[PDB]
């Protein structure tokens, strides 16, 4: 799959999958 | 970043950056 962990909303054309952890911190992980 | 959430481990030019987890599971984040 195509995936980022992102700060923000998902992109156009991605659909939210899951999160991320990173670093302490709560990413959301938007595929496309 | 241009990162894998994978089943198995990162590979050896990855570096491990994080957990995803997905519907239910979670995966290590292993980014280029």
């Amino acid at each position: 799959a195509t995936c980022y962990c992102r700060t923000g909303r998902c992109a156009t054309h991605e659909s939210l999958s899951g999160v991320c952890e990173i670093s302490g911190r709560l990413y959301r992980l938007c595929c496309r």
